């Protein structure tokens, strides 16, 4: 029998281990020759594995690299202009790798060049609320200052945006032990903690879903017209550089000026965490100087696109995609994900060689340049947007399988909730103490839903990974699942060795997943979801789950607005239309579900499958959200304060955010009402896609 | 047998005559009670006729009306401020109607209020090239002048836009006998010519596809947030008013200043057609004064939406739509079209009562407020855009059936060319001297194709009618057909009595179509097209016809650019990518056609029907054209100089237009190249929708 169980049983932990080892011996930085050779290897193996067609799709996109002969670093400079302390030029390499070539030194991708010199201001996590606290409560002015910020809590691109708007002339990012050093665990190579010389690489763009900065809207193909750099999307205007906590301590220890406002501003280093500006008395004439010489360069990138043609509905696509480029070795990010994709392809291929085909087409993708701003997935989706629009059933992401090893972490559209619950009830938990129990049981126990007893938490999709173009721009039902450390305490900061040279195969094999059983569990969740989406006669989406969350989100946005009852009275701000739309959606969805349960007729089936497939699509507004034309989903968007976090009714949320500070309340409240109208209309329009069609 | 022939034979000229009489006894101005009662009558009759469901869809949109107690008029005013000549306050009513109430006096809908006073400049047809001739060649400055322009050649909204940009402080539009009085035919009521007191009503908006000025993007429903008037879309900034040629002669006869530059500037009145500014010597102290007091008012409008549910593919929609609102009696425009729709519904209904249903759903629409800017169709399409997007097969328009009585006039997507040729070969010509010949024969003889022997001319879709939102915004294959006077000599000006009180039932019955045989022929063309689109197993679209015109349009735009060979060399402007895309489209379309001819398998069929249906959809760019976000089709758009005319590769055309006048040639030629890239990419993307799907 070829069924989901034959598919799942063919997946092997030992294969995933072998592939991870294979993918992590050398760096695979986007745009480099070694990542192109890995692309060719994956292409060859996916063909061997039995896919019908496997092609490279290449694009020429803006990337960023340090200058090999003019290294980036930061100094403390004295009165005379002598540089009395310099930050490191590279991370000390881990045991046995001290001779590996082509390890990119730590840098912030897309930083402009510059050598600014000035006084430091410490801005905590550089969040919106941290700048509010500084400027409004403490009366500290960041204008013309170098800001130093600890990594964590929010996407680092948002930190840089916030610093820029505060008037900073440069940004220094660092990893604080409070966020990247778990109590009682040893530093790499003897445990999974970040050493004092470890540094987190990463891009600091604010693309808002644009993809390659030079070609928003259109694929960066051979004949593409490119914007000039000055009109590029999302580039920071001030130099930025990341450092580790040994170097951070040298920069922070001299800081003077104002005390930190409270303990949420203090990390774990033995320093006061003074906000500044500048250093204490004796050192008041010393300054901090950055030296950034990185260059932005249009560079070729390669996606691998594998097709397994559907037997019955070849014009319906279920996509399993995850990236292949890494900052250095990519032991976790992304190769722990890519090795899982590889074993999934191998398994689907085994069935195919025995004569099976999925009902719908499955596309498999190895995306390039994810780390430089989701460039590979976004360019390919721009190239193929018409096919994806009209044929795209679902997208399942596949980055890092093991953020941690504590429990499952799922984020997806409501349309996939039932599917995820059902599937995880049929999978075995890999967790210690849950042997012979289901994955659903261990997951629900460790990550309970805040609103329902006996259900697990499932979070919202924002961005920070390759599902973004499919879900936020194109409105294709999307999901992701991975093992994680602890949703409660660390959602957005990364595991300690994130984007560092220390994130290696040995890190994984020794400290995360020696038996590869967590990797296997994640392969079964991702592979099983793809299997059901591609093979179930009726698409495995439950529109009623959308109705339930729409109500929750409406209650939520209404409660936010209700912090301002006088203004709601003055400007006649009513949420009645939105509640009415949500009520209608609930009623129509329930009737559609009855019909779906109550119909031999393939046209009715496919008509109904089309209504299911286009339901996510109905939440797209072709005008996009305000000043974010590539975020088109009206129910969800990446948070404007933290690209990693999903926000619900984003148009209304952003219109209400900090509204008491707006100088023209009439205008501001007018925009809140406009967004309520857009949201009510889009919800009712989506509901009406589920009505009888004629 | 229920086949197209049973459908066609049931249509009767006498029914169309009875319905036209019924629809034209009183005015049916948009937003008035009499047009709401007509909507209710049509709703009732379409139900009687046998439609499954017939509903009113209402919206509250910005309309415009004269002030009943403060009439609009124009004066010549002397030195002292005495008004020595006044234009008429109404058209003398035709025989037997001199007691009919609620005839709206001539006015330009959406004119702002004002009473500007100044010297006249005569600007011919107020076209782009007429303002070029005035400002660049003749050195005449329109700033602070009242412009007087003759109607004709281009949409009157473009005239007003051009006058505004030239700095005019008001616009007077008039009907010149050269354009509205055919030699040797009598004036109404004794023939079909415009009398000296006749005046053409009409809106002067520049909406660019927005629909209701207050709610661009979203339907104007009960809870809609409306822009303030100052942010409304498309309103003119200067007063405008239309007059007849008796009144025009009084304004033109005194004109002085410069002679007309040549004979293409002279109409048929006994006046010099001096450009001005101002009057000749003796009258140099006299001025022209406008008095406009019209008001814009949000008003309810009603579409009638009739559904005939498909037997096999109810989730596939073929739409037959045309408007019902008229300026006054609407003898031709639109009731000669609406009476045809009515008989078509009646005929489809007769078959339905005998047990037949079309394969696909047919929707029938009676649109409101077309005359005020396509408001009814556009609001309804905004409300239903998700259903239309994913289910819309085709839209067939149905305004005026008889612009004239000489030959057929068709404008449609290339996808419908074969269908139109095939159908007209099976219909009888109604034309004198072609008895027993096909409609194809008489049409091809009277309106030959400029590029192919033995084929008829079929023109491009622009705007100026209700297909605009379906085709230019949504990318649904669209077509229209009507009898006309003479494409060669009058494409865009209207028949003489257009939008005047004289356009009555008697006009039609006496002077256009006494036997209603032209109306019947048009009913058979429109009804037959709807029948084939709704019933043919394989959609009746030939993608190869698109490949042929894409090449023609590419050759055309390339030849325009090639007027500037030095700049093409300097800025490396290549059309190679576009020709390559068109070549690929041609190759892929040919292979798809072979497969379409070469496949019992309904999924392959519907997969192939979906590829046919989504082909027009693939030409939509979700970013829209530059500064025209509701014109999204990359191959076609309404001309930026004349909304009535279709333009091909509009993005490139507009980037090249008057490019030798641009002050930064580097920037201008950069934009030409950007548009070439967008066009090549969109053509290749559309081609790829026709490739094998996996
Ligand atoms: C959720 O679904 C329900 C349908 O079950 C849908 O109800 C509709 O609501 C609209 C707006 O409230 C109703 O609109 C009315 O329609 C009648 C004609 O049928 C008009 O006469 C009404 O206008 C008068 O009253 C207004 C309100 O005070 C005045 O402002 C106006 O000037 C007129 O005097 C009004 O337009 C519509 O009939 C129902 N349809 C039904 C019950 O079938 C509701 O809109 C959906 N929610 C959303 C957010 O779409
Ligand atoms: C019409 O359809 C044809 C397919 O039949 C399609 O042809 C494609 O054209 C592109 C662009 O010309 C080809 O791109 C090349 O691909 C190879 C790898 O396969 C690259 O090595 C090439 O890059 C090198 O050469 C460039 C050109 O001088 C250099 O600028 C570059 O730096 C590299 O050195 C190049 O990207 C592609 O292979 C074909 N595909 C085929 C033949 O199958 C054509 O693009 C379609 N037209 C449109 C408008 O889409
Ligand atoms: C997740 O699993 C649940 C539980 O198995 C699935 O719900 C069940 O789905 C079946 C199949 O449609 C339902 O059976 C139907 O029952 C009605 C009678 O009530 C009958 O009319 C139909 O012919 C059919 O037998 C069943 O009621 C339903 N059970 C529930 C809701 O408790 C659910 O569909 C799965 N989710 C997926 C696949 O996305
Ligand atoms: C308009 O009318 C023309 C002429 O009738 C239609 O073209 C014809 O379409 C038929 C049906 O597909 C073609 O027949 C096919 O012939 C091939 C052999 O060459 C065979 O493989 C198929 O099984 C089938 O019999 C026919 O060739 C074709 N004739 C032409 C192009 O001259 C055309 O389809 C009509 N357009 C519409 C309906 O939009
Ligand atoms: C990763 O695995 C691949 C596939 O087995 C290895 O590439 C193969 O290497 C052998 C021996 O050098 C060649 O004969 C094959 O042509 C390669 N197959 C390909 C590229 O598909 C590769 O050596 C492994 N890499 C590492 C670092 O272990
Ligand atoms: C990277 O930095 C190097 C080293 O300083 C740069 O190479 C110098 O470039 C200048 C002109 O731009 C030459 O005159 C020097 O002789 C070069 N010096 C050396 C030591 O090679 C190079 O420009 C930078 N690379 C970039 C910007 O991509
Ligand atoms: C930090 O790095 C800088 C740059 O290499 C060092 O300063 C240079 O020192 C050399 C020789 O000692 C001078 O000839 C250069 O002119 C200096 N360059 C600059 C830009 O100042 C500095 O010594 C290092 N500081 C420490 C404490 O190691
Ligand atoms: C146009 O035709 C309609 C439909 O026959 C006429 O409306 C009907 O009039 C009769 C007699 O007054 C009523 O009993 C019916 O209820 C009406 N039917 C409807 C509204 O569906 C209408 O009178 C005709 N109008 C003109 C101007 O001739
Ligand atoms: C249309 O014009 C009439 C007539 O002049 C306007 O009615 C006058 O309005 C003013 C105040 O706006 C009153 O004080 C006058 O007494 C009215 N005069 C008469 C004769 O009724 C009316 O405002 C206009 N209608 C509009 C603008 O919709
Ligand atoms: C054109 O119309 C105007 C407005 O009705 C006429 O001028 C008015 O004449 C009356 C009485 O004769 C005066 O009391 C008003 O003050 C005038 N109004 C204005 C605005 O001037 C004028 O007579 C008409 N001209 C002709 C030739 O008929
Ligand atoms: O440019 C962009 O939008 C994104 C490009 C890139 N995506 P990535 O680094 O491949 O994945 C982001 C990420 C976010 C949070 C965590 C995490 C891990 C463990 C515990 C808690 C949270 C891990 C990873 C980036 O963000 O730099
Ligand atoms: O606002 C808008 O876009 C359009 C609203 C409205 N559409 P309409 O008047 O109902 O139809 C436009 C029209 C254009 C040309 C001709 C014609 C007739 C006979 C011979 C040659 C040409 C007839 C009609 C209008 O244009 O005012
Ligand atoms: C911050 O400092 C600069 C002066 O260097 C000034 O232009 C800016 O207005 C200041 N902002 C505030 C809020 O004081
Ligand atoms: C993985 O799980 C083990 C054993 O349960 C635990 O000791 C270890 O700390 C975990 N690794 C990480 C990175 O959390
Ligand atoms: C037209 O006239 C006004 C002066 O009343 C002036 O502002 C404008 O620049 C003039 N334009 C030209 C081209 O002379
Ligand atoms: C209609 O056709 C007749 C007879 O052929 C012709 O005399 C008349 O002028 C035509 N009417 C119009 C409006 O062209
Ligand atoms: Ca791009
Ligand atoms: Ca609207
Ligand atoms: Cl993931
Ligand atoms: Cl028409
Ligand atoms: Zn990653
Ligand atoms: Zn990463
Ligand atoms: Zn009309
Ligand atoms: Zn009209």
């Amino acid at each position: 029998k070829h069924n989901m169980k034959a598919f799942l049983d063919e997946l092997k932990a030992e294969n995933i281990k072998k592939f991870l080892y294979n993918f992590t011996q050398i760096p695979h930085l986007a745009g480099t020759e070694q990542n192109f050779q890995l692309a060719k290897q994956i292409q060859s193996q996916w063909k061997e594995f039995g896919l019908d067609s496997v092609e490279l799709a290449h694009y020429d996109v803006l990337l960023s690299y340090p200058n090999k002969t003019h290294p980036n670093y930061i100094s403390i400079i004295n009165e005379d202009g002598n540089e009395i302390f310099n930050t490191s030029l590279f991370e000390p390499p881990p045991p046995g790798y001290e001779n590996v070539s082509d390890i990119v030194p730590p840098f912030s991708a897309f930083s402009p060049q510059g050598m600014p010199e000035g006084d430091l201001v410490y801005v905590n996590y550089a969040r919106t609320e941290d700048f509010f606290k500084l400027e409004r409560d403490m009366k500290i002015n960041c204008s013309g200052k170098i800001v130093i910020a600890r990594y964590g809590k929010v996407f680092r691109g948002n930190k840089v945006k916030n610093a820029q708007l505060a008037g900073a002339k440069g940004v220094i990012l660092y990893s604080d032990p409070a966020d990247y050093f778990a109590p009682g665990v040893k530093s790499y190579p003897d445990g999974w903690n970040l050493p004092g010389g470890g540094v987190q690489r990463g891009n600091i763009l604010n693309l808002n879903g644009a993809g390659d900065p030079l070609t928003p809207g259109y694929p960066a193909n051979e004949y593409a017209y490119r914007r000039g750099i000055a009109e590029a999307v999302g580039l920071p205007s001030i130099p930025v550089h990341p450092i580790g906590y040994y170097d951070a301590q040298k920069l922070l220890e001299k800081m003077g000026g104002s005390a930190p406002p409270d303990s949420s501003w203090r990390g774990s280093l033995k320093v006061p965490y003074n906000v500044g500006p500048g250093f204490t008395g004796n050192f008041s004439t010393q300054k901090v100087k950055m030296h950034i010489h990185s260059t932005n360069e249009v560079t070729r990138i390669y996606n691998v696109i594998g097709t397994l043609r559907g037997a019955v509905e070849p014009d319906r696509y279920v996509i399993l995609g995850g990236h292949r480029d890494s900052w250095v070795f990519g032991g976790i990010d992304p190769q722990s994900g890519a090795a899982v994709v590889h074993e999934i392809v191998r398994s689907f291929g085994t069935l195919k060689k025995e004569g099976w085909r999925p009902r719908r087409t499955i596309l498999f993708a190895s995306w390039d340049a994810e780390e430089f701003g989701l460039l590979g997935s976004t360019e390919w989706a721009e190239e193929n947007s018409r096919l994806l629009q009209e044929r795209g059933v679902a997208y399942i992401n596949a980055d890092s399988s093991i953020e941690g090893n504590y429990t499952l972490r799922v984020d997806c559209t409501p349309l996939m909730y039932s599917l995820v619950h059902n599937l995880t009830k049929e999978l075995k938990s890999p967790d210690e103490g849950f042997e012979g129990k289901s994955l659903y049981e261990s997951w629900t126990k460790k990550s309970p839903s805040p609103e329902f007893s006996g259900m697990p938490r499932i979070s919202k999709l924002g961005s920070g990974n390759d599902f973004e173009v499919f879900f936020q721009r194109l409105g294709i039902a999307s999901g992701r699942a991975r093992y994680t450390k602890n949703w409660e305490t660390n959602k957005f900061s990364g595991y300690p060795l994130y984007h560092s040279v220390y994130e290696t195969y040995e890190l994984v094999e020794k400290f995360y997943d020696p038996m590869f059983k967590y990797h296997l569990t994640v392969a079964q969740v991702r592979g099983g979801m793809v299997f059901e989406l591609a093979n179930s006669i009726v698409l495995p989406f439950d529109c009623r789950d959308y109705a339930v969350v729409l109500r929750k989100y409406a209650d939520k946005i209404y409660s936010i607005s209700m912090k301002h009852p006088q203004e709601m009275k003055t400007y006649s701000v009513s949420f009645d239309s939105l509640f009415s739309a949500v009520k209608n959606f609930t009623e129509i969805a329930s009737k559609f579900s009855e019909r779906l349960q109550d119909f031999s007729n393939p046209i009715v089936l496919r008509m109904m499958n089309d209504q299911l497939m286009f339901l996510e699509r109905a939440f797209i507004d072709p005008l996009g959200l305000p000043d974010r034309p590539f975020y088109r989903h009206v129910i969800y968007a990446p948070s404007s304060h933290n690209k990693y976090a999903g926000e619900s009714f984003p148009g209304i949320y952003d219109a209400l955010f900090d509204i008491e500070s707006k100088v023209d309340p009439s205008k501001a409240w007018g925009e809140v009402k406009r967004q309520i109208y857009v949201a009510a209309f889009t919800v009712q329009a989506a509901a009406e896609t589920l009505s009888e069609v004629a």
